[PDB]
């Protein structure tokens, strides 16, 4: 049922899928083995992710599936983003073939590096991210789902951006009962249900939270029932332990009330680099 795009399949016999990484809402991921996907070197066989639906899957995952698919493939290629590589979706089941990254998501490598992380790294990993994100922007794809556990490390700790289900191709207008997780959301996407650059901005600088915090919860003890007001009323969250005031101040400004007196992700490039430049 699966119509046919050439430029992205890939024959099956040629991968072969191995240890489960972890299944999730709609699907599992699995390592797989492919030869030839890297088109200059048909003869080598990479180390890759599979996404597959499980055996329990409904209706609307497998159209989740397509759609997740169908935005990786008009979103393009850039280091710090999970890439395409291809797909299998003609006389079998449907595999999204994404870059595999060993290191697991950005939340649980932070987590298992508390007392090892430098602060310049922290840095790094924050550059890298408002980079993959400054990319996404202009090839004007609204991400919706921004957050620690949807960023990836590969071997060499190059910060991926993953988990495209949610994205968009662009304002947007949400649906009412929404799928965004709350604690991540710019209080536009949530109250008058409208998406922007600058609404992944707000979650950007929930992000820069997660990292500075090595991976903690945002609003913590703060049940979502109620944040929905908070944020109304102006609650903010504090200044992580381990942060410069600079830094802090970049996150408040992702946390700006008016989205278009926050940072665009090229100014926070700018930044981001001139702070890395020093540390
Ligand atoms: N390209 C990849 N390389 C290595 N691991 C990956 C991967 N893509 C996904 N995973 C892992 O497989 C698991 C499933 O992720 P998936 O995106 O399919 O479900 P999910 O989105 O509901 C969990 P989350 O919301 O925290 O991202 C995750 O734990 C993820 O870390």
């Amino acid at each position: 049922e699966l119509p046919e795009d050439p430029k992205w399949e890939f024959p099956r016999d040629k991968l072969t899928l191995g240890k489960p990484l972890g299944e999730g809402a709609f699907g599992q991921v699995v390592m797989a083995e492919a030869v030839g996907i890297d088109k200059d070197k048909p003869k080598e066989a990479v180390t890759v992710a599979v996404k597959m639906l499980k055996d329990d899957a409904t209706e609307k995952d497998l159209s989740d599936l397509v759609s997740e698919m169908e935005m990786m493939k008009m979103i393009g290629k850039h280091k710090n983003i999970i890439n395409l590589l291809g797909a299998c979706t003609q006389d079998g089941p449907l595999y999204v073939i994404v870059e595999y990254a060993s290191k697991g998501n950005l939340r649980e490598y932070l987590r298992a590096r508390r007392p090892q992380m430098t602060f310049k790294d922290l840095v790094s990993c924050t550059y890298q991210l408002a980079r993959g994100m400054e990319y996404l922007a202009s090839q004007k794809c609204i991400h919706r789902d921004l957050a620690a556990r949807n960023v990836l490390v590969t071997e060499n700790n190059v910060m991926k951006i993953a988990d495209f289900g949610l994205a968009r191709d662009i304002y947007y207008k949400n649906t009412t009962n929404g799928r965004l997780p709350v604690k991540w959301m710019a209080p536009e996407a949530l109250f008058d249900r409208v998406y922007t650059h600058q609404s992944d901005v707000w979650s950007f600088g929930v992000l820069m939270w997660e990292i500075f915090t090595l991976g903690g919860s945002p609003y913590p003890g703060i049940p979502v029932e109620e944040l929905f007001k908070l944020l109304k009323e102006g609650h903010r969250m504090d200044k992580p332990a381990n942060c410069t005031n600079e830094l802090y101040m970049m996150m408040r400004d992702c946390w700006h009330a008016v989205p278009s007196q926050r940072p665009t992700f090229k100014q926070l490039v700018e930044d981001l680099d001139r702070i890395l430049t020093l540390t």
